[PDB]
């Protein structure tokens, strides 16, 4: 069901129209030509092949382009029509289940999901290091998740407006009221995907770093992100906002791709997890806690956020379902 | 304070734009020309004087046009510009307080309000019979208020949609939830003024008649309307719908002005009093009870509607303030 | 995985907002009170349980409300909070797998999908007849699929315009052109879910009836619909439009729920399947061919349409995937 | 019986949906926490109590929340349900008549009406300084009215289109013409409440400041606003536009709430006073005069505007009734 | 006028009056002996439709005359329908062209608004120079009807529109001085639309023209006296006009009526408003004259003078039939 | 021809374009030193609105020429606004009357659909025989803009609307022989209405007429070359037209635009279809010419020809601007 989605050219078209992402990848690869020139490359989850073509443009000798959806057939068509069949080898299948005839010098991929970790494609990316030669590189090389507390009364009250549909005593004779709390909980469990004005942020971001050269596939099963924010503004904290940056650390240039709200919009937007019970904070208070991601059987994570205002002892605890994201952007 | 808003020509313009009303009054008067020809007329609440002009067109000898608001000054200007100062005498003040130099053959007025009785102007109209000669007439002569049970899921649910604004636990940090019930109650206490399709009615209307020629002021202080509806459709009864007809019973013809939902729309629309607890009825059931209007000090009535489905014993008891209608029409 | 979608109250809220559908069902049930009064009822795929509450309003003795998704848990909460545990028993699971304690007098459901047959829920509905007493009834009792030829130059050309991205000869140094034909093919294979003005229909519709009391589950594995349209307007025929009507044939009255473009809009909208290549026809001409639906493993059908103008003999076909509809509304 | 309509939760809900207003008040209070922390506070015309709740969020020891309408009963319910009985005391009645057992450190209120002064609530706000310590503050602290000449052909001509309803010689046989000029005068006497594009303003605004810490209740009975505009565009001046800003001058930050047409729209919109006789001005001309506001018994003001182009001597004098605004925004 | 008639989009619009076309067909077909083997002149044939009806009734020769370039399209239609032996299209004005042969019957649709507009009836009468002794004419006679009406909404509309000019500063310009002239202009326009018969205040009066007897010159000055017996009281806002024609064949008489009690035609009905309305009591008498004088622009200058005999109130009105207001929507 | 302009109802309708009226008033009032104590000529004044604006800017004297019986209403307005000294109404066509004084500036609204319809620009230019060598014209220049568009619905309507003519037995008559001619007729109608800018497939090309420099005879034959760089792939169904004018004063230049990106005016925009649509890919070039030849009926015969340069594919049409189709 995950991979069927990706078999449609309508879907590929949509994915290729992120010009920030595509330009940044092309630059990371082309400006680090000595990391590709005459090298063996693995492209994990190539779709229609775009990153593999960039690797070929940078002079790679062979690129193994692995794709688990029927999009592999279309990649094969483009490889031939662009006269690169000697240089890009399309491999249908999951990177966990295919065979490479050869170890590689560098792995390239776009494994980032919403909040960095959605899709659990980072685990596939890390799994693929079994094909990596000693002292081989990975593009992207490291990933930083950023989180910061926000206030947004409008977003917060939206959840109740929607749930209150159920708070009526005679819907064609039926009293729906008993489901209102369940509706509220469900909406608050959905991470909210859209952008926002940076003015809603109440403290400087905290980060959590994954070095993909060092990290092990298993490490991503249980991710514990601690935080201690020093509040720069007084107000109601309605949740945490998330974005991420990744770096392509080449031998010539380090290139960054950012999905920060201070940067041009990408197809990852930003993500906000709401607290059903908001926390009041004054300037100078400290908002501490932990965000815990546990991998689930649906290409996703269960999210647990507990935060407290240290100076008052008010706590808020929040469970979210990263497999039911709410796409709010317009 | 009550008559202030009637002093404005913008408001007079709006009232004159009901062409169903204006045209029906003109027909009733002109077609009953022998009821006006060389007679003395009293116009109760003449506004800018339009009904008095109609009486004049039908050949009245003299018309005393009584007006409580500053609109009286504007009527006097129209009378003069229409070269009728000899035949229409504008008397500023309440019909209960002014003096007429003589008795009249016929009284004409537009005393009907929402649900017929709102404004308590019917009492002013009846009071004015102290000026009426024996066997004089009144136009309108009788009025029939009709009530029928309706179903309307959208209108009913709208009340909770609006009250649920208060059902939120952190409106800028404030828990508003405790006011939800009071907000619901307030909305249901407002009779709804708008129109509707006749297919929402669930039984044939019951009526209650006032003969303006025989009735006295005292009969309008406590208005008791029993009802027994034979339900023609099964479903949820959300309230009673109200409209009214008046007849101008002249010597030549009887002309009706109807505000029913089967008839062209007037500025009275129709009125619906909702039940906060709807009643389930099957076709063939009997919905019985009492609509009781008690006159109050704000030119209106305290409404009490008590209804029950006889076969099931489910009951609904409802209090409404006709002083504060919700104008819903768009 | 399929049923996970249905477990969300947001989705249920969206579904409940089809007031044409809900009001018609309530009417069908309440006006046919003798088909429910003191009867045993099966509600197939009850969601939050609304149809079951209607059967209870009509006086049913006992209603078994079967729901495959976790929405069953919410249905249960509503039955308890509405003081109806006496009369409605919620059974979590598919209707094909659960056990009921007794046979029933009437089955009620909303098994219709896009183009009537999508979801293959009609099969689950027919399957539920193993619980039905002899001379028991079903609500809906019959369903008619309707098809008619349409002209819509905007819709047809969109299929190519949407593929324009693929013409790029240098998308960051990559020629995408070789995939443009495939993008176009893919788009043409999507049935189009939206509504339209009836002025685009070039002939009175042809129908196909499924009688839910007579039909067997297996009859819906291969559905063959022939047509011969008599054209009432001249023009280009870009494809076939589909909608459906169901009838609740009660002892007291027959109530119809229609999704025709002449009736108020429902959450099923209407569906249009394009021909690869449009066909010209003049008023008075006839258009004939067949529509074949074959059930697949993804809760849907492969649709084959072949049609021709009888006079000129212009031929067009298409093979569409009802599992990948385009929601154009 | 001015306060009747404020006792309705439906009215309170409408008022509470001005999010610019609510957010700006909360920010002003929370960022100036030291002006509230452990202090005594008076809230004048608290309605449902929202500002009192913000003052409690900022750490106030005791808040006296005064409210003249039956909304006072609903505030008391919110105080109980938000667990603040020990800190917020609701006092039903007019601030001019109630007893307070204690002097206060700060007064908070939303006394502003259309054109700043409508409602005459500013007088009540100033009246309440009898409770304010000499060291105390008021939120808001100052208010600035801004006025500027505008051109708007469509607005100007609409008044005549409306009045021309009366310019007809046989409305069911009646010549209505003699009322046309009175209708025109009536429409021009109504200040227009709605918004507009700033491109209609023909000169930079002039302002008139009221310092709520300095002013006396009595200074608001007669308000004389002199103006002199240096015209920046040639054209016809159809009247004066008005808006207002208030500043909350805290010991920590000064926060502004603006109702300017360059700013996000509030429930005060902007107000335009039309000239029945427009004034022609060239760029570089000076348009001078006075706007005089005289308080009246209807909780409003009689407005007099006298304007001249200094270079040509072309004059315009206009009288308006702020008690009868026309709400044009749709 | 003839430029306008040259367009096929205009022809299409003209041909879509089904009441008119059907009635002309029944008149011609049902009087088949009036046509069977006869010589026909068709005055102003357009694309030729009436000539085709005459052929269908078995006429031997039909001379179809048309002044616009639509005559070229009529020629095409005749050839394509293989009727060149029996229908001869002659391009030009019937006044000026040549016919080889005298004819048994003339057919035409010479009726305009209020019957007389276009003055095409003078071309129809002029054509009789080609008519044999004992020849016929379809239509044979025409009746115009007039009746007083009351319509507050229509009346007041004229002032609402004219009151645009009643303002003292339209971008600095006082427009007021033109309000009276605008009012007069609107009241000079006959109003083309339909209405409910309940607005009529007296039984109609009629004026008849016998096309067999009448000469071209009889229509330069048309004087229509009237005396109405007012059946209802109210304000008389003007006169409503309509017409009937009869086709008097030897087998049957067929009527085409444009009355407000009859199915709508493309002529609708016409109302001439009175700027000063007249108050009438039931039983009063409204008398006066409607006078039509021919003008250079294919039309008439209209004068209506009316008074209520019992009160002496008079209303005098001038109208321009060359600038009708098409109000029908 | 001018008869329909004689009616106040038609003048009311024209006065309701507030974008037009406001822009002209701004042009004039902001350039007050161009009018102050000057002599002005107003070509086709109608009820006289622009002449009043020149008066507001302080003009000494304004000659307002009007060819229809609207001239009588203008003189009424002039007199009622107490301006009979300053504004002189001259009934007649400006080409058929003499004026008593040279002028410092000519004001007019000579633009028609596609800028040129009505041929009133020739009248505007003709009036330059009274303009002093140093004088100005308001508007001073006019740019007609064209761009290729895609609109399959508009294309198909030309055929659909002719379906009436297919019928082989309309009351026993076969109409089929006329359907072709019916289609050709609809095709020759330029289409007046508005549309979404998203239908445009390339950036516009312009053709400028400078009113200070042009001669009347220059407008008898107008050739407009174009080369479009296509920004989108797909079918080109025709060319869209609109126009801008500039009032180039000594103080400010004010533009009045009828573009589909601007608020709608009573000129709307105009579209002319090709008989057959052309396919082009993004990056292709679409080149051709629009040729306008003035005709006897105050209009133009329009010839449009286009080709895709990379493929040699061609279409064209010949349109009649005297018979536009008002679609809006
Ligand atoms: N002297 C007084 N003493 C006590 N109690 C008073 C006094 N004067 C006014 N009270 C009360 O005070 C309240 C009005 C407060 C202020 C209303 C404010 N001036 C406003 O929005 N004016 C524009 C809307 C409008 C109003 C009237 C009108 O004719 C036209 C337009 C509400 N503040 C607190 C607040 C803040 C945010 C959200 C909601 C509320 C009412 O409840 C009055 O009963």
């Amino acid at each position: 069901q995950y991979f069927q989605f990706y078999g449609y050219l309508s879907q590929q078209q949509n994915m290729m129209q992120d010009y920030v992402r595509t330009g940044t990848y092309q630059r990371a690869i082309l400006q680090n030509h000595t990391d590709f020139k005459d090298k063996i490359v693995l492209d994990v989850g190539c779709g229609s092949g775009i990153l593999s073509f960039f690797a070929a443009q940078a002079g790679a000798r062979k690129i193994y382009a692995v794709e688990a959806s029927t999009m592999a057939q279309h990649a094969e068509v483009l490889v031939k029509s662009n006269n690169l069949t000697d240089r890009i080898v399309v491999i249908p299948g999951k990177v966990e289940e295919v065979s490479l005839p050869e170890q590689v010098d560098i792995i390239i991929s776009e494994p980032m999901g919403y909040m960095l970790f959605n899709e659990r494609m980072l685990e596939s990316y890390l799994h693929a290091k079994k094909y990596l030669k000693p002292s081989g590189n990975m593009f992207p090389t490291i990933g930083d998740v950023h989180l910061a507390p926000f206030t947004d009364e409008q977003l917060y009250m939206e959840q109740f407006t929607k749930a209150n549909f159920w708070y009526q005593p005679s819907f064609h004779g039926v009293d729906l009221s008993a489901l209102r709390g369940a509706a509220v909980d469900e909406y608050f469990r959905q991470p909210v995907v859209d952008t926002f004005d940076i003015r809603i942020l109440m403290a400087k971001s905290v980060k959590y770093t994954v070095n993909f050269l060092e990290a092990k596939e298993g490490d991503l099963h249980r991710i514990e992100i601690p935080f201690k924010f020093h509040m720069l503004h007084s107000g109601l904290v309605h949740g945490l906002a998330f974005w991420f940056d990744v770096a392509f650390i080449g031998s010539i240039m380090t290139v960054w791709l950012s999905t920060a709200p201070t940067e041009p919009l990408t197809h990852w937007y930003q993500v906000r997890c709401l607290f059903q019970s908001p926390l009041f904070a004054k300037a100078g208070d400290t908002l501490s806690g932990t965000c815990l991601l546990i991998a689930n059987k649906r290409q996703s994570y269960d999210i647990s956020i507990v935060a407290q205002v240290d100076q008052t002892g008010s706590k808020s605890s929040n469970l979210l379902d990263l497999k039911n994201p709410f796409f709010r952007y317009t």
